[PDB]
């Protein structure tokens, strides 16, 4: 139960949330026994794990007039949230708002179910140092190392290709098209040029959209490997 | 001004590896004549300690019990003892490091033989604030990841250009003297899948954090400098 939810949250990819001009990065894991949520804004990380009793109590308090078993509530919440997180630009039906309490965060979600209002509230406390570390720092660390290894392998491939180009040029005919000529690859020169020119835009985090849009698969793979 | 300078110096400072007692940590310290700042971690928790001259003198007197020196000289000697050890490993600095994770706070004890005489210090680092740990580890790391992804994309497009040139050479009716050097066409999808299947388990491993300080410091420096320049 608890371990199941923790593992499901760990092995989930980050998703982008837009709400009242604000942006957030959210990971969600729903199950019949409860749900786990981890939200962040690149400055603070909040985590909330809720079981059957808490979800039932909160649903009764919020939806005064929605009598249903907690499992059905969890299933409906999953059906409402998962498609939105997975793909952006989805038909706008789930409105979100965030209230930043002095310590906690209140995420209010209002949606439509068969034309009827449906309210829910996530009361997220500040994430524990261990959870935030395990969810962001170590996985990001692994992705950085894996990308460094990828760059090294691609540099080796470029060295092989440059050697073979030199072999062709040493004993070969002229080029049918002269516009396809390429200069020899230098790792130091390429690194310096990239750092001087395109690092300011390449490393621009912004609001977190590029991170979720670009390299979520690597994050998922690194987290799955770390699990084992 | 002193606090802002300390924060900026700490932010610009890179990470270093400190093997102390049957364990190791990632440390980042910036010491100036008016105080110092320290950020330590073990990849699970982050502790931070910003310290000024008055408490420096107080704690130095509480610990040494026989040394009377101005706080500026004490900080200068502490920097002289620490920086060479951080910069390179296996440095015979005669510095002994111990850690005590008492309650939530962390006590990092440093002992040395200053010109053949005892010298003690203690860092009473508290749990790092959520904003500080974020700005120091999360944002720079993800900026590094994005920069490396852009580097990989650049390498892939350069591979594509080289492959186009190679196809042109082949179509030009030219034959290689030796086929032992022949290379096959490169595909981004195939290479990515092969790498993920084969080398990802070994590359993604962080262990105690040594590979990061060994290989991913210059990019960290550049990303942090860009971030501070932006705001």
């Amino acid at each position: 139960v608890m371990e199941e939810l923790e593992q499901g949250l760990l092995m989930q990819p980050w998703a982008w949330l837009q709400l009242a001009e604000n942006s957030l990065l959210a990971k969600v894991f729903i199950t019949k026994q409860g749900y786990a949520l981890l939200v962040s804004d690149l400055q603070q990380v909040w985590h909330e794990q809720v079981d059957t009793s808490v979800v039932s109590q909160r649903a009764k308090e919020l939806n005064k007039r929605l009598t249903a078993p907690p499992a059905a509530f969890l299933c409906h919440l999953d059906n409402l949230l998962r498609p939105l997180l997975k793909d952006a630009a989805h038909p706008s039906e789930a409105t979100f708002s965030c209230d930043c309490v002095a310590d906690a965060l209140i995420l209010r979600v209002r949606s439509e179910l068969s034309g009827l209002p449906f309210y829910w509230n996530f009361h997220c406390m500040l994430a524990s140092p261990s959870l935030v570390s395990q969810h962001l720092i170590r996985p990001l660390m692994g992705m950085s190392l894996a990308l460094q290894c990828q760059v090294r392998e691609l540099a080796t491939l470029l060295h092989m290709k440059d050697l073979e180009i030199q072999d062709y040029q040493e004993s070969g005919a002229t080029l049918i098209r002269d516009r396809l000529k390429t200069e020899p690859f230098e790792e130091n020169s390429f690194l310096e040029q990239f750092m001087i020119e395109k690092l300011p835009e390449a490393c621009s985090i912004g609001d977190g959209k590029p991170f979720v849009m670009n390299l979520q698969d690597l994050y998922m793979a690194v987290t799955t490997q770390e699990v084992q």
